[PDB]
């Protein structure tokens, strides 16, 4: 039959080659995906699983994001495979494919401050409770902490997920707030490539005046000039072995698929 | 109930807004939206049709790239509303919502053509039979062909859909073969913004020495530099609309949405 997916993005790269690739995956056990969208609403997300449950499906996936205590609930009383992706959730409710966002973003700042930046910034979502957004703030600010340095050194705006857009209008609400910022940490590459954007519009020198770090490994961190520094994570593999670990259980786990850091001219001495 | 959307792509600014709005109207007429993941395949929409018909949704919405001969005979024999969005196919199944492609193309090259480019190149794809892809390429080829200039000045690479990579790899190809391009014409914003990254490495000048047009008015296109003229359309519109014409059909239509052209920096004179 079929195996359940609930994705809060229909325009993110790492899921759409996730959900190829479990396709193939899941093809060679004779199920298909069906898919349901969220846009982030943990209240959908719960009015999908009750919809896809009453079907049957043989797993359910769901890219982890938060969710509500009945989904919670009814994901535990399902008797099936339930696999959270992406992220490895405080209280998994059953197996997990992922990594840590929270030890990512700690590692990145980490690098950078190593690399000697004085005044890193990060950037990211207002309204982003339990999402992976959150749990990469908490990460940058942990990092600061154990530094001695200032957690608060925070910019946020918009709402998950953090546009291009949103990285335009957060150029100038930075250097405002912090005006001798070396570095800005973006929650992930599409903010980073709006920030770059409007700091090149400006003339701020990036990265001889301010360094530019996104998360993801995107396209536009890619081919936009200097290229973008990022965390680069493999959404065939999340896919992969989510397949493999659902038609291994049909025939908990906790598979990790650790993050590269990946410096790019967009970084100071890269 | 439920209402079934077949999409293309999951990492596609248009598919997302669209299954967004469409969401949006289904909720407040009691529906449910859920996804089947074509990834381009005629294949896989058969397959994905068969099983989704059998679930018995309320409607079925497919994003039109062609159908093999078997979905046609499935939809045909279905007593649903079928609509086919994204496209005006020349044989619809039953209802529509969006416009024609191939005359977007055409328009887009006339307005080219009336600014005084004469050497334009239309970027597409290989293996795209039946797609939107093609139709765009038919309607540039007819604008060529009225003119009294020459249709056959394209390159093809990749397949659907051409990627940000594909557009940088065509730089090279067309440079090679039409070393004489004043303006690039591509299948979408997506291999204009790579092409674009790519002329700014090696050091063509946008648009001095050649120009660049995409289509869809994707986000990179508005936030690259130079920006990107396009074809501007309206998701949010298209979704609202089909989610509207099947909550009337459960209490043919040929629902039209005129794209429009946008004229950037990335165009000379523009």
């Amino acid at each position: 039959g079929f195996v359940g997916l609930l994705l809060p993005s229909l325009n993110n790269l790492h899921f759409a080659q996730t959900a190829q690739s479990l396709t193939d995956v899941l093809e060679q056990g004779g199920l298909q995906l069906l898919l349901g969208y969220t846009a982030y609403s943990p209240e959908r997300e719960e009015q999908l699983v009750e919809t896809m449950l009453r079907r049957r499906p043989e797993a359910m996936v769901l890219s982890y994001d938060g969710h509500t205590e009945q989904t919670i609930r009814l994901l535990q009383r399902a008797s099936i495979p339930i696999v959270e992706i992406w992220e490895k959730p405080a209280h998994p409710i059953g197996h997990t494919v992922g990594f840590s966002n929270e030890r990512a973003a700690y590692d990145m700042t980490n690098a950078l401050l190593a690399r000697g930046f004085r005044k890193i910034v990060f950037l990211g979502e207002k309204d982003d409770d339990w999402t992976r957004g959150a749990a990469r703030r908490a990460g940058f600010k942990r990092a600061m902490r154990e530094a001695g340095l200032n957690p608060d050194q925070e910019i946020r705006l918009g709402a998950p997920p953090l546009s291009i857009e949103d990285g335009v209008a957060a150029a100038e609400l930075i250097l405002q707030e912090y005006p001798d910022t070396d570095c800005i940490f973006c929650v992930s590459d599409m903010p980073a490539f709006g920030l770059l954007s409007r700091l090149k519009s400006i003339g701020v020198a990036v990265p001889e005046q301010v360094s530019v770090v996104g998360f993801g490994n995107f396209e536009v961190s890619r081919f936009a000039s200097p290229e973008i520094s990022t965390v680069r994570v493999d959404p065939i593999a999340i896919g992969r072995e989510t397949g493999s670990l659902i038609l291994r259980l049909l025939d908990a786990q906790h598979i990790t698929l650790p993050p590269v850091l990946e410096f790019r001219p967009s970084l100071k001495n890269e």
